RNA sequence: UUCACAUUGUU
RNA sequence: AAUGUGAA
């Protein structure tokens, strides 16, 4: 239960397709590196604190002691070559325009090891070789540019990308050091992200305040305004040579705003002290470092400090410009990303040369295959089968496998009579009854209930009388004026309190219908009350599905940055028919920021006992999609979660042991694949077409893993998704797996498309959210407060609510 | 809340 | 959540 499986083999199905990665090959010796254990008094500092300190300590102490080390910024420092130290630990004062630093020695590094890895001869990749060349490939860019993660950002010289609000955009990369089938390699992407300006203080307030110049307010402040500012530059660092973080800004102006020295205003101490005349001592003061002291600076002295990463949310409009600054077609980026490289100059880093690796400047080609789509069939009377084309298809002149026959259904229309019409929703009733009966999913008659309401508070009471009044109430479509917390009420109630069946749609999807949108509603409608869309052409299955299979996604969401007390989300749908269509859902609360997902074994459990009641089988094999699960967790996520679905199979029956395929899907990494061939290119976005599949040359040297992009490239550089066996029962073969993914893309039933991640891990997203729209304002006793938040009513339980 | 794709995620 | 590109 502890080590991923090695590749079994290579995936030999569809056509070879060439393609660019924006892995980046490098060179590397066969020498040791030295690795030292640094320990720096104070510790509570900064890590570019730190690495200055360590930089110091090499430039004061570089007469005999050490050429060139590299620093990670905390505790670790590697050499080319041996320090004369042996492994003594010795103790160095570093005095910086007062810093005890001491170094012993740790261990050696063997990058011939790592050549070892990388071929076949070592089962393993050493991990602290790796982390060894990532220091070194980040030691430079660490000290020139802003880190952000594994990325590194600058403002870029010459242009000026303003968001308004004191903001811009600065450009900036991913880079990351991988070990591959081939060589180790250099994961290089380009990246753009909010910064703030390091302009004057009262430039910002400008800026914040919407002031073209500081004399369109001669004026004190209204408090509107000194909150809205107040609320801009707490947390924000400000300099005069003296580096302060704002903790506040005081209500009186720096005239009229004193401290004790006997107490003395700003404005005066600035006079008396320092020879200086406040321009604007009508504005009021910025409150800095400990918030129990009284240190208070005009804004006039000081400036917003440079290479602050904007943490807060872009508004609207920030958020518009900065999309529109960071678009960038396939090509584009393509081109972008190699501009970048051959403008790095990473050989001719000092810290680099001196660890004596080089970096190759073009992308790495490598050969994927195009699967072919599976073929997807229908019901009716006519039983169509659609050809997914370039990860695309429709409905037109099809019929829903099962297709539900709606009989009695309700509106409630939240939405002001005066802007939604009674003509507007009976114009809309005729149209989704015209698609609908096209589908196969006729909706016999007019709905037995349609009236308006207003407010949240006018939901449960109309949802009661809707539930006790209407017998084989079948659905409640409910008209939302817009965005509005009357949605996730009528999902509470529905969903949570008295078990109905809702479908809501926006006010503008009623006033102005189109085929397109009241097909897909067609779709969410007809899964919701437990129809068959579509399935997979069944003779073109793998044959996986000779003997009973269950499918599980899982998925954990987390709160917001800047927060705490929200706890994560743990998502996991399972498959209930052998199509695979059919779905069951189960979701838990769980410790704030967990990815592994605690309450795993009940819930497989749960879901194997539906499968059972479903399918009357009990699944000899379990395939298990994870989302969003890094590398750096993989251990203890395989090692709970395999354990938890091994307990669940165990507690149901003895000896019960199906064979399970643990799988992690990836979205979330920085792996891009480029079309060689411009003829190749698919839409405007010009990306790779739907069905590439990479598991060569830029993959894991050892274990089973492969990229697939299973989805049609709409806009800007497509993600392919990347999939990670860590563990196997079932001894797959690169194929098969590898084309049952793919199949599992197009099972997914809110659109005829082939999706960017199988259904089941998808499906795990939409229950995530779904729960946290249950959660909404909600966040020992507490636990079982959110646990029943998310709990739904007991006829919601076999169903896919989640649509 | 039709949907997918993509982006931001010592004063 | 925001913002874009699109679809029978
Ligand atoms: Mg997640
Ligand atoms: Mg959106």
């Amino acid at each position: 239960a502890f080590k991923p499986p090695p590749r079994p083999d290579f995936g030999t199905s569809g056509r070879t397709i060439k393609l660019q990665a924006n892995f980046f090959e490098m060179d590397i010796p066969k020498i040791d590196i030295y690795h030292y254990e640094l320990d720096i008094k104070p510790e509570k500092c900064p890590r570019r604190v730190n690495r200055e300190i360590v930089e110091h300590m090499v430039q004061h102490f570089k007469t005999q002691i050490f050429r060139k080390p590299v620093f990670d910024g905390r505790k670790n420092l590697y050499t080319a070559m041996p320090l004369p130290i042996g492994r003594d630990k010795v103790e160095l004062e570093v005095t910086l325009p007062i810093f005890k630093v001491s170094i012993k020695w740790v261990s050696c590094v063997s990058l011939q090891a790592l050549h070892d890895a990388l071929s076949g001869r070592l089962p393993s990749v050493p991990f602290e070789t790796i982390q060894a060349l990532d220091v070194v490939m980040r030691h430079l860019p660490s000290m020139r540019y802003t880190p952000v993660g594994r990325s590194f950002f600058t403002a870029s010289e010459g242009c000026s990308n303003p968001l308004g609000g004191g903001r811009e955009v600065w450009f900036g990369f991913h880079q990351s050091v991988r070990p591959s089938l081939w060589k180790m390699m250099l994961n290089i992407d380009v990246s753009a992200t909010a910064f703030y300006k390091a302009q004057p203080v009262i430039e910002f307030v400008c800026e914040v305040l919407d002031f073209k110049s500081i004399e369109e307010q001669q004026k004190p402040l209204t408090d509107s305004q000194r909150v809205k500012f107040t609320k801009e530059i707490k947390g924000l660092k400000v300099e005069i040579k003296r580096k302060y973080r704002v903790c506040n800004v005081t209500r009186r102006p720096a005239s009229h705003q004193t401290f004790p020295l006997v107490e003395c205003t700003v404005a005066q101490y600035f006079k008396d002290r320092h020879k200086l005349v406040l321009r604007y001592p009508h504005l009021p003061c910025l409150q800095v470092g400990q918030e129990q002291k009284h240190t208070y600076l005009p804004l006039e002295v000081c400036n917003i400090v440079a290479g602050q990463r904007c943490i807060k949310k872009l508004t609207d409009n920030q958020t518009s410009t900065m999309i529109r600054a960071t678009a960038r077609s396939a090509p584009d980026r393509q081109e972008e990303i190699s501009k970048l490289m051959r403008s790095a100059d990473f050989n001719t880093d000092p810290y680099v040369r001196e660890f004596g690796i080089m970096v190759k400047d073009e992308m790495t080609d490598v050969t994927g295959r195009v699967l072919q789509p599976p073929s997807i069939l229908y019901g009716g009377r006519n039983k169509a089968i659609a050809t997914p084309v370039q990860g695309v298809w429709d409905m037109r002149n099809k019929q829903f496998h099962t297709g539900i026959e709606i009989k009695v259904w309700a509106i409630a229309c939240f939405a002001p009579q005066r802007q939604c019409t009674e003509v507007h929703l009976k114009s809309f009733t005729e149209q989704l009854r015209k698609i609908s009966r096209d589908a196969g999913m006729p909706i016999q008659g007019q709905p037995c209930f349609c009236k308006y309401a207003q407010g949240a508070d006018s939901v449960e009471p109309m949802f009661r009388h809707l539930k006790n009044t209407y017998a084989g109430l079948q659905l409640v479509v409910v008209i939302l004026p817009g965005k509005t917390p009357v949605y996730a009420e009528v999902k509470r109630v529905g969903d949570t309190v008295l078990g109905m069946a809702t479908q809501c749609v926006q006010m503008k999807n009623v006033q102005r219908t189109t085929p397109q949108t009241l097909s897909n509603l067609c779709l969410k409608i007809n899964v919701k009350l437990g129809g068959v869309n579509n399935i997979l052409l069944p003779q073109g299955r793998p044959p996986v599905f000779q003997q009973p299979v269950i499918f599980l996604g899982a998925d954990v969401t987390h709160p917001p940055a800047g927060d705490g007390k929200k706890p994560s989300i743990a998502a996991v749908v399972g498959s209930m028919d052998a199509h695979p269509n059919r779905y069951c859902a189960t979701v838990r609360v769980q410790q704030h920021r967990q990815e592994i997902i605690q309450d795993l074994a009940a819930m497989v459990r749960e879901l194997l006992i539906q499968f059972y009641k479903s399918t009357r089988f009990k699944p000899t094999r379990i395939i298990f999609y994870r989302d969003g699960v890094s590398e750096g967790q993989f251990q203890q996520v395989l090692h709970h979660e395999l354990l938890a679905i091994r307990e669940a199979c165990i507690k149901l029956e003895k000896d019960y042991q199906p064979g399970i395929t643990f799988i992690v899907v990836q979205k979330r990494h920085h792996t891009r694949l480029f079309c060689t061939d411009k003829n190749e290119r698919v839409g405007k976005s010009g990306n790779i077409p739907a069905g590439t599949t990479v598991d060569t040359k830029i993959t894991h040297p050892t274990e089973f893993d492969f990229y697939l992009c299973s989805h049609a490239g709409i806009q800007g550089t497509s993600r392919p998704s990347h999939y990670h066996v860590l563990w196997d029962d079932n001894r797959f073969s690169s194929d098969e797996l590898q084309i049952l993914t793919y199949q599992l893309c197009h099972t997914y039933v809110r659109c005829t498309r082939s999706v960017s991640i199988p259904a089941p891990a998808y499906y795990a997203h939409l229950v995530a959210f779904r729960a946290r729209y249950h959660l909404v304002d909600k966040e020992g006793r507490d636990h079982q407060a959110l646990a029943k938040a998310v709990q739904v009513h007991q006829d919601t339980l076999r169903t896919m609510y989640f649509a």
